[PDB]
């Protein structure tokens, strides 16, 4: 059973929303990427000077989430819940505020951590003034399912509200499980994607101490160099992203105009190391292969790979091997983290949206900062200018610390 | 397509492990439950008197996890990772240490929160000594996918390592997704269940400020009273639980004797309330109904319901409505939280293991403290002494903060 042979129902993407370091408007982010814009800047936050952080670069959201939040929302929600509410509302408006069957409507939203700032706040409040100073709302704000739960309540989804956690692949895994919920017949429509917290001193310290992060502070826009010989780790770029998926029949019935098809999803694991990806890229490649099996595609059908491409030395080398294992090494490769940086639990969802726009508009943006090819990579990296083409099929790659591999197969509508 | 009509492959439970407030040995926990034992005691921890907490009762594990942890494991893992590794090794030994195909072997382990104590440790270390006092190991211990990742790495699972988070339903949802991973053909064998952190001062503060917890401190063993007129909220009872599931053909090939059949799983959502179940129990009932649809069973086939039964006023009232909506109100009901208390992200997995043992041994333990049945609830709650009966099919119910409903349909082997 496959999408191609009608074993699974046809599933279409009918709306997308994202907030990024370039714009709060996904169409403006898209136009900016195609024009070679970067969201990465010098961090002006006082915490950089306070701690003299080795990393002094990153992409804050162009439009901060809390500029849209009233006093009640600031008191009763964690940051990722506030981001979830904002994007959920925007997505539903973009979809024409459809009246769907709540009992056939699912939400699947991944995140890296959850309402972690409310853990440290509760800890500090209790140490200061005892247990009665902890908010009655602490549990519902902290719990990592909090963002999915807020969006489910907001939009009226009664066919399941789910939160997969797999670190940097959480946002893609959410879209994978939303696809599974529809093709298994539990839902006809799903809001899915990923949200993530902002750049702060403790997050920078934790990832910096792994030596995972770029310290090219003198030239912030040149720091994120996926697949480049001179890469030195990832750059934080804040983001959140949701898409609306539904059966082709459901979309047709309400006169929704599909952006793309979601054809298949592959989830595998390395069982190799807690943070290092498997050097051979075999299980990562097999995630890509599994997405093709469920789609009913061959590797020769794949015109485009949206790479995980974090710009770590070991990460990009492993992914180049994975793309070869999957037989997709003739595909045009884009690494959006070159321009938008790394949003951890959100980034797979953001890159899924970018993959949909590539197929909709028949264009791949340039991988920024790709100036010196690495002999170990040997990929067709899109660079210098956007690449226009009749792109029919694309795979979005997303890999997570812990050895989690998620590949999503998309088709042009 | 159903288990009954052969649309899904037959999936069997071949091993179980759990650590509880009664015993570190699941077979000894089971004998203790049948003897009418409670794991709930007066908390003797210094932190109770230090903070003068409103809740002074709970079930610590009979055998603490860290009594089995050497210095290396204490330094490189969060608590839920240490619990995960301990149970992972115990389960594999119980299964006869099988040599399986790593590329057909999945891990799905739920948890409520993750390595949260390492967030507050990292925060304290940075505030005291700056960013270079944060461990290179912090991210991999903190990340909520950490416990599943540790078990995947320990046992060599390369067909996916997944962590669903849905608060009190996480452990059941993990078993649901493991069943999905097998019936969709991604894996032939899966380790699945739930782990959760210990009873500490901040957890008691956060949950007790929700006003959801029993304050019957003078009679700890009498505090947890699911479906009783005098119930006054839930009691913490520490646990972790894993089961090994595989296709019946995979079990037969290696000569594994199944303990039970896992027939189907239903996941729905309320989209009503953030911390309480919907009073009408309709979506919770639909999760039970969905599990029966996928199993290919009718409500009349269900001999036993292992209730969520948290002993909150609203929880037990809503669940009584859910069981009636699902047509299962003639089933024999057990509320194990009466004896073992509430282990949040682990409890759905623990109660799934108890459902398996009920079917294997044809016996339901007594629901403790069921002395004045609630006049507004009419369920067949097993109480007094264990009920020996011809239990062919059972549903395990789990509900989670955020409006999550998970039902698992099990069959006698
Ligand atoms: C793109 C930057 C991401 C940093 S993260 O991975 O640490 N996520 C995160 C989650 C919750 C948070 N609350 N407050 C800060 C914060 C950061
Ligand atoms: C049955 C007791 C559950 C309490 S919890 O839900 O708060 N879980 C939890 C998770 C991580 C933790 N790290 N340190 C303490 C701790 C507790
Ligand atoms: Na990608
Ligand atoms: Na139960």
């Amino acid at each position: 059973p496959s999408t191609a042979n009608g074993g699974f129902p046809s599933v279409v993407v009918t709306a997308v929303t994202a907030t990024t370091s370039i714009s709060p408007d996904i169409e403006s982010t898209w136009k900016g990427l195609l024009a070679g814009e970067s969201g990465i800047h010098a961090l002006e936050d006082e915490f950089v000077t306070k701690w003299d952080l080795a990393v002094k670069i990153g992409g804050h959201l162009k439009d901060p989430v809390d500029s849209h939040m009233g006093r009640l929302d600031m008191r009763r929600m964690s940051y990722v819940q506030r981001m979830g509410k904002l994007l959920g509302g925007q997505l539903w408006e973009s979809a024409g505020s459809p009246e769907v069957d709540p009992d056939r409507f699912a939400v699947v939203v991944g995140t890296g951590l959850g309402g972690a700032e409310r853990i440290v706040e509760s800890y500090d409040l209790m140490n200061a003034g005892g247990p009665r100073k902890v908010s009655p709302l602490a549990v519902q704000m902290i719990m990592p399912n909090g963002a999915a739960a807020v969006i489910g309540l907001q939009l009226g989804a009664r066919a399941g509200v789910m939160t997969p956690v797999s670190a940097c692949s959480s946002g893609s895994e959410a879209i994978a499980h939303a696809w599974r919920q529809i093709v298994m017949g539990d839902a006809d429509v799903a809001v899915c994607g990923g949200v993530e917290g902002p750049i702060e001193a403790l997050p920078i310290a934790a990832f910096s101490m792994m030596r995972a992060m770029s310290t090219r502070n003198d030239e912030p826009e040149r720091a994120s160099r996926p697949f480049d010989k001179d890469r030195d780790g990832f750059v934080f770029g804040e983001a959140g992203a949701l898409m609306l998926i539904e059966t082709e029949e459901h979309a047709k019935a309400r006169g929704a105009k599909p952006l793309a098809r979601l054809l298949g999803a592959g989830i595998t694991s390395d069982a190799f190391h807690m943070v290092a990806p498997a050097a051979d890229g075999v299980r990562a490649g097999r995630a890509m292969t599994r997405s093709l099996e469920l789609a009913g595609l061959s590797p020769a059908d794949i015109d485009h790979v949206n790479a995980h491409g974090t710009a770590t030395p070991i990460g990009d080398a492993a992914e180049a091997n994975a793309i070869r294992v999957a037989g997709c090494d003739q595909a045009a490769v884009y690494a959006p983290k070159s321009a938008l940086g790394h949003s951890i639990g959100a980034v797979g969802a953001l890159e899924s949206v970018l993959t949909v726009l590539t197929l909709r508009d028949g264009v791949i943006p340039p991988t920024l900062n790709y100036e010196t090819p690495d002999p170990e990579i040997d990929l067709d990296v899109v660079a210098g200018e956007p690449r226009y083409g009749d792109y029919r099929y694309a795979v979005n790659n997303s890999f997570g610390f812990g050895g989690h591999n998620v590949a999503l197969a998309f088709g042009r509508y």
